[PDB]
This record gives structure tokens, C-alpha cells and sequence, in this order.
């Protein structure tokens, strides 16, 4: 009945991934009770720092990456929903299902990845856990790990950067391959279709 239709709540930021240092660490700055708090009002006060965001909706959590000052991360994360703020819930600024792709503006605080310009082949994905995973290009939208490992260990990734030798963002995690559960290669959207999409 139209009474009582409810509404998908905000995605919600939980943590982030330092970098800031020599050493790539985990943080959580929101439980759970505060997570299922925040995604249904969508007001969230928390400082936000950093890059790299850990994300959560009521059912799923993945990362979202900041670059020229947008927020980007996963529609098989996100969908259409609003991200939480401290004045209320945002709405995406792109949203882009065939690319698998939205984004919203970056939250103040956040830090912004440069586009990279590089060219370079020798990639680096950053996932959940601050993992550091070397990636070798291999297309526009694929790269391999030089260590494959089991896709159990990539889960909950999306939305994290690949970032080049020099530390830009080449790109948007949002695919794994593998075989017999290995993860041997990676897709990403690579940061110049954000840059057309802006
Ligand atoms: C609804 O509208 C949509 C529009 C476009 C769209 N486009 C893509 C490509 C898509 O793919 C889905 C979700 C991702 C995924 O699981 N994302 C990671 C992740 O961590 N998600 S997540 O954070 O856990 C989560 C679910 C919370 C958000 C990064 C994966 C980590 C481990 C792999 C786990 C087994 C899965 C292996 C899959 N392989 C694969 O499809 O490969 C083929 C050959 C491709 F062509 F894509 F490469 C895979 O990776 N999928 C399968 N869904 C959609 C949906
Ligand atoms: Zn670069």
C-alpha cells in the first residue's frame, strides 16, 4: 500500500583507509548501531579525512574513493541511494549503471586523488583490509594480480582505487575474475571515463 512504501537509507561512511603514513591501516570511526542510525536519518557529523572511504549500507559494505573532488564508488554497492552528510542526505552528482559507476561530491574534509596522466602499466589496488596488491595493466578496464589469491580476500573492495607508481588514481575497483576462486585479474573503471563523465 502507498502508506506504507518505505525508503532505501543513505549509504553511510564507517571508516577509511590511511595512507597517510608509511604503513596503509584499516580505521573504523562508526559501528554498526551508529551505521543503521545514520543511513536511516542520512545526517552524519562525523569528520571525515582521508581518500580512501570505508562505506556501508543496511545489507552491504564496500569503499568509496575521492578524486577531483568527487566521491566515486560502485553502482552494485550504492544503486541510486543518497550518501549521508552532516546536513542530511546528498544525492549523486553521476550515476552511471553501464559503467557501473556513481559518484557524489566529495564530503568536506575528505582528500582528493589526482588523476593520473602517467601512462604507467604498474598499478597498485588498495582494498578494505589496506591491502596494498601490485596489479600489472593489461587494457583500458583489466589488470592482473602478480599474486593471485582468493576472491574471498578482494570481497568488499569495490570502489577502492588503483593507483599508479606516483600515487594517482588510474582507476575504480569493481570487478573480480578467477578461476576455481583465485582472483587473477581485476576490472576497474578506468579514471579517464570518470574524467568524461565530468
Ligand atoms: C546492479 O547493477 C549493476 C550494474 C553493473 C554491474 N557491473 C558488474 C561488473 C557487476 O559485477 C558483480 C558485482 C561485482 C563484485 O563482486 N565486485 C567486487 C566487490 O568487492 N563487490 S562488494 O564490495 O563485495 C559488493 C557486492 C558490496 C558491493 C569487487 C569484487 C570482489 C570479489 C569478487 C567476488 C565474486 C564476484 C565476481 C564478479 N566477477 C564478474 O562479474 O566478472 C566479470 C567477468 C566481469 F566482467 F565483471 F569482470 C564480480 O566481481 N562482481 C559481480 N554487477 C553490476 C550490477
Ligand atoms: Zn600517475
Amino acid at each position: 500500500h502507498m502508506a506504507s512504501m518505505k525508503k532505501k537509507g543513505s549509504v553511510v561512511i564507517v571508516g577509511r583507509i590511511n595512507l597517510s603514513g608509511d604503513t596503509a591501516y584499516a580505521q573504523q570511526t562508526r559501528g554498526e548501531e551508529g551505521c543503521q542510525e545514520t543511513s536511516q536519518t542520512g545526517r552524519d557529523k562525523n569528520q571525515v579525512e582521508g581518500e580512501v572511504q570505508i562505506v556501508s549500507t543496511a545489507t552491504q559494505t564496500f569503499l568509496a574513493t575521492s578524486i577531483n573532488g568527487v566521491l566515486w564508488t560502485v553502482y552494485h554497492g550504492a544503486g541510486t541511494r543518497t550518501i549521508a552528510s552532516p546536513k542530511g542526505p546528498v544525492t549523486q552528482m553521476y550515476t552511471n549503471v553501464d559503467k557501473d559507476l556513481v559518484g557524489w561530491q566529495a564530503p568536506q574534509g575528505s582528500r582528493s586523488l589526482t588523476p593520473c596522466t602517467c601512462g604507467s602499466s604498474d598499478l597498485y589496488l588498495v582494498t578494505r583490509h589496506a591491502d596494498v596488491i601490485p596489479v600489472r595493466r593489461r587494457g583500458d578496464s583489466r589488470g592482473s594480480l602478480l599474486s593471485p589469491r582468493p576472491i574471498s580476500y578482494l570481497k568488499g573492495s569495490s570502489g577502492g582505487p588503483l593507483l599508479c607508481p606516483a600515487g594517482h588514481a588510474v582507476g575504480i575497483f569493481r570487478a573480480a575474475v578467477s578461476t576455481r576462486g583465485v582472483a587473477k585479474a581485476v576490472a576497474f573503471i578506468p579514471v579517464e571515463s570518470l574524467e568524461t563523465t565530468m
